[PDB]
Parts: C-alpha cells; structure tokens; sequence
C-alpha cells in the first residue's frame, strides 16, 4: 500500500464524466473538472486539462497522468501551507498518506481549517485526533471514507485498505 493505490482504492477509476460525492463533475480517478452545475463547463475543463478535444471520455493512461499531477499538486499543497506543514513534517509516511488523503478530497484551505485535529495529530494524541476528525461534516458525508482515513491516523497502518 502507498497514498497511490490507497486513492485508487478511495476513488475509483471511471474515463467517461461524472459526478462525485458532491454532485460535481469528475472524471478518472477523483479529478474535479468543475463546480459548475454546466456538463459543458465541465467538458471544457477536461480538454483543457488534457490537452485534446475529448469527447468526454478519457484513456486510462490520461487518468493515471491527471492522478499523478493531482497527488502532486495535494503534496506540494500542503508544503505551502503553514498550518498544513509543520503537521504533515511531524508525522510518519502512512499517516502522511492519509494527510494527503484528505486534501486531495477537501482541497488545501478546508483541511487547514481542521485546527484542533491538526494539533492532536502534531501532538500524537492518535485517539483524541481521531474522535475530533469524525465530527466533522467530512466524516458525516463520506464516512465509510472518513473512517478508512481516520484509521489510519488512529493506528499508522494500512489496516483499513487491507481486503480492499
Ligand atoms: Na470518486
């Protein structure tokens, strides 16, 4: 296991436009096009991103390289950011997947706002981080997710992707 087949696992693989969890258009593995309510703006968005006229659908191959530069950018993203960093610094490789779990879900600035998560994780409080991070609109939307992900937090194994 590794942040890779871990998001794959969380996100599925469809090469044709959909919906996500939010009801915002998506294609490959997680990649948001857009928040617009337009299919068009949307398919915009996809040839942009691909650098083709698509015909809404995609190649795996293009997938995997959208799921590349999206793990990327969630990275570089948290390394950005001075609430995200010193956080992400502190922990462990696994529990630094599931990190970055997170803000390739919710984005840089909605993460940086789980303040007292983020200190029990500096802190190593991994129980009293994981009860805070359930209460949590995240958690409530997406919790067969959010528990995965907080498992992980809980215990820095890949016990929750494991059968899966
Ligand atoms: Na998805």
């Amino acid at each position: 296991m590794n942040i890779f087949e871990m998001l794959r696992i969380d996100e599925g693989l469809r090469l044709k436009i959909y919906k996500d969890t939010e009801g915002y258009y998506t294609i490959g593995i997680g990649h948001l096009l857009t928040k617009s309510p337009s299919l068009n703006a949307a398919k915009s968005e996809l040839d942009k991103a691909i650098g083709r006229n698509t015909n809404g659908v995609i190649t795996k191959d293009e997938a995997e390289k959208l799921f590349n530069q999206d793990v990327d950018a969630a990275v570089r993203g948290i390394l950005r950011n001075a609430k995200l960093k010193p956080v992400y610094d502190s922990l462990d490789a696994v529990r630094r997947a599931a990190a970055i779990n997170m803000v390739f879900q919710m984005g840089e600035t909605g993460v940086a706002g789980f303040t007292n998560s983020l200190r029990m994780l500096q802190q190593k409080r991994w129980d009293e981080a994981a009860v805070n991070l359930a209460k949590s609109r995240w958690y409530n939307q997406t919790p067969n997710r959010a528990k995965r992900v907080i498992t992980t937090f809980r215990t820095g194994t890949w016990d929750a992707y494991k059968n899966l």
